């Protein structure tokens, strides 16, 4: 699978994170990210995908060692951590053809797992609109505790 790169953008309080909402298969909320092009460096892919999806340029804010990386079904996803972005920043995707909406969410209110269906004696997980974000939430919380306190 082709690696994806993007960002976890936080506000000044460190309470809130910026998620984007796509369409169709990407219909829920997730961190802005996308597939690396041929010969493109990771930091440049992250800036491009984030700029294409939010209209915000992270290039001057990326720190090389500050990211969360996960391997999900043998595809690697790396999100650079970008704190301190004012909550009154105007975000606008390049085209509403890929991005429905862009919103701040409270980190403490986001789920860090989906719910089973043990109530119904049925296997699997209930749908959750944050399914794309969820795998990064606990590692983010842990990373913020270590790097800030
Ligand atoms: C698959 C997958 N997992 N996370 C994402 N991120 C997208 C979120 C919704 C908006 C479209 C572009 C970024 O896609």
């Amino acid at each position: 699978g082709v690696p994806t790169y993007g960002a976890i953008i936080l506000d000044e309080t460190l309470e809130n994170v910026l998620l984007v909402q796509g369409y169709l298969a990407k219909s829920g909320w997730g961190f802005p990210k996308g597939k690396v092009n041929k010969e493109e460096a990771p930091h440049d892919c992250a800036a491009r995908e984030v700029f294409e999806e939010t209209g915000f340029d992270i290039k001057d804010y990326i720190c090389k060692d500050d990211y969360i990386e996960l391997r999900i079904n043998d595809q690697l996803a790396r999100l650079y951590i970008i704190p301190g972005i004012p909550k009154d920043t105007k975000f606008n995707p390049k085209t509403r053809r890929e991005i429905r909406n862009i919103e701040w969410f409270s980190i403490e209110k986001l789920p860090c797992h989906r719910n089973d269906m043990t109530p119904k004696s049925k296997l699997g997980l209930a749908p959750n609109k944050f399914f794309m974000a969820i795998p990064f939430i606990r590692p983010l919380r842990d990373w913020l505790s270590r790097r800030f306190g």
